[PDB]
C-alpha cells in the first residue's frame, strides 16, 4: 500500500434486542409544505450518521474549481470569474 | 496495492430480534405539498448513513470544474466566466 | 493492483428475527400533491444508505466539467461561459 | 489489475425470519397528485440504498461537458456556452 | 485484467422465511393523477435499490456532452450553445 487513500468505513450493528408489544401509535402528519416531517415508534436509531468529504491528496515521490456540497446550501457561486456579477439576497 | 483509492465500506445487521405483536397503528398523511413526510412503527432503524464524497487524489511518482452535490440546493452558479451575472433571491 | 479504484461496497444483514402478529394497521395517505409520503409498520428498516460519489483521480507515474447529482436540486448553472446570464430567483 | 476502476458491489440478505399472522391491514390512497405515496406492512425494508456514481479517473503512465443527475432536480443549465441565456424562476 | 472497469454486482437472498396467514388486507387506491402509489402486505422488501452511474475513464499508457439521467427531471438544458436562450419557470 502507498500512494493517497480515502477510505470511509462504517459498522453498525441491531441484533439481539427485544421490543415488547401492546402498543398505540397515533401519527398525524398534514399541511406540511416544503417540509420532511420525521416521527415514529422507534427502539434503536442509527441515521444521519457517517459522513466523508475527501479532500486534497498530492502525491509526487489555468483555473481548477473542485466544490463538494453534502446536504448544503450553496447560492451565488462565481469563483475564478471575470465581470461584474450581481447577487441579490434581500428577505422583506 | 499503489495508487489512488476511495472505498466506501458500510457493513450493517439487524439479525437476531424479537418483536411482539398486539400493536395499533393509525397513520394519517394528508395535504402535504412539495414534502416527504416520514414515519411509521419501528425498532431497529438504519437509514440516510454511509455518504462519501470524493475529492481530489492526484499521483505522479484551460478550465477544469467539478461539482459533487448529494442532497444539496445549488442556484446561481457561474464558475470560471467571463461576462455579466446577475442572480436575484429576493423573497418578500 | 495498481491505478485508480472507487469501490463502493456495502453488506446489509436482516435474517434471524422473529415479528409477531395480532396487529392492526390503518394508513390514510390523501391529498397529497408532489410529495412522497412514507410510512408504514417496521421492524428492521435499512433505507437510504451507502451513496458514494466519486472524485478527481490522476494517475502518471479547453473547457471541462463534471457534474455528479445525487437527489439534489441544481438551478441555474453557467459555469465556464462568455456573455450575460440572469436567473432570477423571486419568491413572494 | 492494472488502470481505472469503478465497482459497485452491494450484498443483502433476508433470509431466517419469521412472521406471525392474525394481522388486519386497511390502507387508503387517494386524491394523489404528481405524487409517490409509500406504505405498507413490512418486517425487513432494505430499499433506495446502494448509489455510486462514478467520478475523473486518468491514467498514463475543445469542450468537454459530463453530468450525472441521479433521482436529482436540474433545470437551467448553459454550461460552456457564448451568447445571453435568462432563467426565469419566480414562485408567487 | 488491464485498462478501464465498470462492474455493478448485485447479490440479494430472500430464502428461508416463514410467513404465517389469517391476515386481512384491504387496499383502497383511488383518484390519483400522474401519481405513482404504492402499498401492500411485505415480510422482506428489497426494492429501489443498487444504481450505478458510470463516469469518465480515459487510459492511455469539436464539442463533447455526457449526460446520464436516472429517475431524475431535466428542463433546460443548452450546453456548449451560442446564440440567446429562455428559459421560464414562473409557478403561481
Amino acid at each position: 500500500n502507498q500512494g493517497n487513500n480515502q477510505q470511509n468505513y462504517q459498522q453498525y450493528s441491531q441484533n439481539g434486542n427485544q421490543q415488547q408489544g401492546n402498543n398505540r401509535y397515533q401519527g398525524y402528519q398534514a399541511y406540511n409544505a416544503q417540509a420532511q416531517p420525521a416521527g415514529g415508534y422507534y427502539q434503536n436509531y442509527q441515521g444521519y450518521s457517517g459522513y466523508q468529504q475527501g479532500g486534497y491528496q498530492q502525491y509526487n515521490p489555468k483555473n481548477f474549481n473542485y466544490n463538494n456540497n453534502l446536504q448544503g446550501y450553496q447560492a451565488g457561486f462565481q469563483p475564478q470569474s471575470q465581470g461584474m456579477s450581481l447577487n441579490d439576497f434581500q428577505k422583506q
